């Protein structure tokens, strides 16, 4: 179609599936096995890039160019990335992932939406959709391109470190914020086939159903460990919500390190081939985890031969090395060249990769866009998050008898009021694992607003604001205080660190919370990634707020604290009595909860 030196993959006219097959026709095996490499970039050059013919980088947790780094000198290290991937022979470009599962929370400035679980609470899919619509926007003015979100695990055991990943205990919720997915994406046409990957455009992020399947699952909470259920229960629990991923075109799923009655998910190919390929027809590509492969062994890492043929042969397209690169290709290279690997598998990952690119519209857009730097941490998408915030919090109490004066709404005149609490004035605790470092940090890690902060900006001026971290109780009764809003909870976690058997919360928190209540009547706002052991904190307390772990924006919860907006929040979790229960879920023989899934009490706005 047309000049001398036309070349049909480079022509964005046609169709996608006649590019992929033009372009993976001139592909030698060398540039095939590339496409299936996925690399962190601390281990990326432009000679790595162009010599392995690599299809694809990452970030994991707190992997930056540097700290505080801007949205341009991101921009400039993916496009650096890119320049060495277009320079190969075929010049296909790479395509660069990140967690961004709260936001772009990984950059500095970015705005911190609140965690799933939160999220959850809300039960407002359309909330989700617009914050998949800001996430997209932020990480596009980094020039990343591809999201590893939503996870859509349906945790079953909140003793499990990434219970916060999950919308909820109920299946249900957890389809409904499936809207995730075409916010980041964008919304697929009239016509679309279930199972086929989209991506809208250049401001829009291909994105990533994970962690296949039954993740939630697992003994004990017990991270990457055994889920055991029979198909009807993963049937039934555990993979609907891939089903209406697969409705809105989903580019991409991660595996799980978890397994299925005893079987690693990584060498799991009834269900990566047999179902979620042959069966929910998904024609995007199937991403290992982060050395996930490794992991199909025991001990992790002893055979790597065996990990990469049993997940090649299981099904899987693109591995996340993602640093021993040379090895990965080199003994994928041998099983092809020995025929234990055949090429029609090879071809089919690679087909579902460019598919993924082509479409996604990587080939015409291949660099960043430096005017869509400025869209990072805008005040549109703070206010989003703050609405967000708001929307999760659940009001667990509201006066110790029911008779006494509801304490919420708080007034915002009055003469002296307290703050208090480890996790009043830290943003870092606000926000929980997966921000700015892998498993999330303490104290100023990015901007944005603590809940003392939005104290002190919601007040009137005439109330004077005193903070203590830790106050004891005699402080609080000669203070004058008119009321105190008592901050406590989880510290930041991410993954097997947040496995916890006694869901306690960490001291000092329930004894400042017992000084600041004896002393003063108290609003108790609690932080944390799941329900956690609260009946010592509701004895002490007025009112006591589960906010989860909010984000960036602290006004959220101020918003209803003093009124603007009343509580309107639902548990999209049990709340458990005792760690003993556990597991327990709506539905089972024990069903015994201190707080059932769905409560939530209200206050109308002042
Ligand atoms: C589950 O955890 C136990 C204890 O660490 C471990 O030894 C076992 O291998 C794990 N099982 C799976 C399927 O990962
Ligand atoms: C509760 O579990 C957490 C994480 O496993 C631990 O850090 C804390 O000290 C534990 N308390 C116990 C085991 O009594
Ligand atoms: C909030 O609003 C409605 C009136 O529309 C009422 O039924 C509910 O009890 C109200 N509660 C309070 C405390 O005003
Ligand atoms: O899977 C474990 C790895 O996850 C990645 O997101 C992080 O960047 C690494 O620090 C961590 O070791
Ligand atoms: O950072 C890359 C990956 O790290 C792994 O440790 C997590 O399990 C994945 O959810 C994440 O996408």
């Amino acid at each position: 179609h047309h000049a001398a030196d036309y070349v049909l993959y480079k022509d964005a006219t046609k169709p996608v599936e006649d590019r992929v097959a033009d372009l993976l026709g001139r592909m030698t095996l060398a540039e095939k096995i590339g496409q299936m490499t996925q690399i962190e970039r601390l281990v990326a050059t432009p000679d790595v890039l162009r010599d392995n013919f690599i299809g694809s980088l990452l970030s994991g947790g707190g992997s930056v160019p540097r700290k505080g780094a801007t949205a341009k000198e991101w921009q400039d290290m993916v496009d650096g990335f890119q320049k060495a991937c277009m320079s190969t022979r075929l010049g296909i470009p790479m395509i660069y992932g990140i967690d961004a599962v709260h936001g772009q929370n990984n950059v500095y400035g970015a705005t911190i939406f609140p965690h799933n679980v939160g999220l959850g609470a809300t039960r407002d899919p359309y909330l989700v959709k617009r914050i998949g619509e800001a996430t997209a926007l932020e990480v596009r003015a980094t020039g990343i391109q591809y999201a590893f979100a939503p996870c859509i695990a349906v945790c079953r055991d909140p003793r499990w470190g990434r219970c916060y990943e999950s919308y909820s205990e109920d299946r249900r919720i957890v389809q409904s914020m499936t809207e995730l997915i075409p916010g980041l994406q964008g919304d697929v046409p009239k016509d679309f086939t279930s199972g086929m990957p989209f991506v809208a455009g250049k401001n829009k992020v291909a994105a990533c159903a994970k962690h296949f399947v039954g993740d939630g699952g697992t003994v004990d909470g017990i991270n990457e460990n055994n889920t055991i259920i029979n198909r009807e229960g993963l049937m039934n629990i555990h993979m609907p919500a891939y089903k209406n991923a697969m409705d809105k075109g989903v580019s991409t799923v991660m595996i799980s390190y978890s397994s299925w009655n005893g079987v690693k998910m990584h060498a799991n190919q009834d269900l990566v081939t047999g179902y979620l390929k042959d069966t929910l027809k998904f024609k995007g590509f199937v991403i290992s985890d982060w050395e996930g492969i490794d992991r199909i062994t025991t001990p992790a890492g002893s055979d790597y031969s065996y990990s990469v043929k049993a997940s090649i042969l299981a099904g899987l397209d693109m591995i996340m090395v993602p640093n021993k690169y040379q090895q990965f290709i080199s003994i994928l290279t041998g099983h092809v060249n020995g025929g234990v690997i055949p090429m029609s598998r090879i071809d089919d990952a690679v087909t579902r990769i460019l598919r993924v690119k082509f479409t996604m519209g990587l080939f015409e857009n291949p660099y960043a866009d430096p005017a869509m730097a400025e869209q990072l941490g805008k005040q549109e998408h703070r206010d989003l998050a703050r609405e967000a915030a708001r929307k999760s919090l659940v009001l667990l109490k509201n006066g110790k008898t029911s008779t006494d004066a509801p304490l919420l709404p708080l007034p915002k005149k009055a003469p002296k009021i307290l703050v208090a609490g480890s996790h009043a004035d830290n943003l870092g605790y606000q926000c929980g694992g997966w921000t700015i470092e892998w498993q999330g940090d303490t104290g100023r890690t990015t901007v944005g607003t603590t809940i003392l902060e939005a104290v002190k900006a919601a007040v009137d001026p005439s109330t004077v604001v005193v903070f203590a971290e830790n106050p004891d109780a005699e402080f609080v009764k000669s203070g004058g205080f008119s009321y105190a809003i008592v901050a406590v909870g989880e510290h930041p976690y991410t993954e097997t660190k947040g496995d916890n058997l006694n869901l306690t919360i960490p001291e000092p928190g329930l004894s400042t919370v017992q000084a600041v209540c004896g002393g003063v009547r108290c609003a108790t706002v609690l932080i944390s990634g799941r329900p956690v052991v609260v009946q010592p904190l509701l004895a002490a307390s007025d009112a006591l707020v589960a906010a989860w772990l909010p984000g960036s924006e602290g006004q959220g919860v101020t918003d209803a604290l003093f009124g603007d907006f009343g509580f309107t929040g639902r548990l999209p979790r049990t709340w458990f009595k005792s760690v003993d229960q556990l597991p327990m879920n709506v539905g089972d023989a024990h069903y015994d909860p201190l707080f059932r899934l769905g409560y939530g009490l209200t206050t109308n706005a002042t």
